[PDB]
């Protein structure tokens, strides 16, 4: 056969060049690593960040397709995929940010990064997330460890494992596995009813706010908050437990050192109702008015 010319495409992964380097994060049935893409073999290839399946095919590739078609200074860069000429099987490349997630960065930067800096990253986070909102997407994962540092001046969305749209004329997405639920990052409609709005993202970016405004500590974390306020030893009764307190109407306590007009518009995010939540674009707002 006179086959035609063989032209590259820059968003094609050749597996044989992908070579590991370590473990980025790890979800179930998901894995991100860190790899050298390499071809030239002589360790000056570029770093990417590789997704890939743990031995869910069809979610892998609703990810990649819709992260190809976002365009976000706040949303992390597709830059290919990795297929075999057997096929079926994906990865999904993305750039690689060497300050790592939020998670990584803000303990080991507490003395560079102030509430201005914090408050910009909250701008940020809210911007892309709104860009996402428009999309008629809703992320249903949102938590400082899937928010990315690209510089001391600028952050990104990292990850969209969970993200689904919005029907036409929905206002929701009905979810159907929910096991590995982060729960002490979700709204009461999601844990109750397992519904997602996007006002339910901006009850997870409340939460998101308050790990950012306490660096990402530990024993500060959501989780370790709310374990304390509800009992930690009741097992599977946890999500009940946690639903009765959000019903009484407690919430993480304000963060030392934040002011309270930034701890009010952590409030808002996490207003019982969904419709009675501040939007993002209202975030945004307020936000600008405290950096002003
Ligand atoms: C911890 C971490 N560092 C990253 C650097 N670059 C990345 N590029 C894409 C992800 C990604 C990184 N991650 C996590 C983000 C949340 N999902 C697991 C990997």
């Amino acid at each position: 056969e006179k086959k035609p010319a063989t032209e590259v495409d820059p968003t094609h992964f050749e597996k044989r060049f992908l070579k590991r380097i370590r473990d980025l994060g790890e979800g179930h049935f998901g894995k991100v690593e860190l790899c050298r893409y390499d071809p030239e073999g002589d360790n000056t290839g570029e770093q990417v960040a590789v997704k890939s399946l743990k031995p869910h095919i069809a979610d892998l590739k609703k990810e990649i397709e819709i992260l190809r078609n976002l365009y976000h200074e706040n949303i992390v860069k597709y830059k290919g995929i990795c297929t075999e000429d057997g096929g079926n099987g994906i990865k999904l490349i993305m750039e690689f940010l060497p300050s790592g997630s939020l998670k990584e960065y803000l303990p080991k930067n507490k003395n560079k990064i102030n509430l201005k800096q914090q408050l910009k990253y909250a701008v940020q986070i809210c911007k892309g997330m709104d860009y996402l909102g428009s999309r008629q997407y809703v992320h249903r994962d949102l938590a400082a460890r899937n928010v990315l540092v690209e510089s001391e001046h600028q952050v990104k969305i990292g990850d969209f494992g969970l993200t689904k749209a919005i029907e036409t004329d929905k206002e929701y997405y009905t979810v159907k596995d929910d096991r590995d639920s982060p729960v002490f990052w979700y709204a009461p409609e999601c844990l109750m009813q397992s519904k997602f709005y996007i006002a339910s993202d901006v009850w997870s970016f409340g939460v998101t706010l308050h790990e950012l405004l306490t660096y990402c500590d530990s024993d500060s974390s959501p989780m370790a908050l709310f374990l304390k306020m509800i009992g930690p030893t009741h097992g599977q009764m946890t999500v009940t437990r946690l639903v009765n307190t959000l019903k009484e109407g407690k919430r993480l306590p304000c963060p030392p050192n934040c002011p309270d007009e930034v701890y009010q518009l952590m409030r808002k995010c996490w207003e019982f109702q969904p419709s009675n939540r501040t939007s993002f674009q209202n975030l945004i707002e307020g936000f600008e008015a405290l950096l002003k």
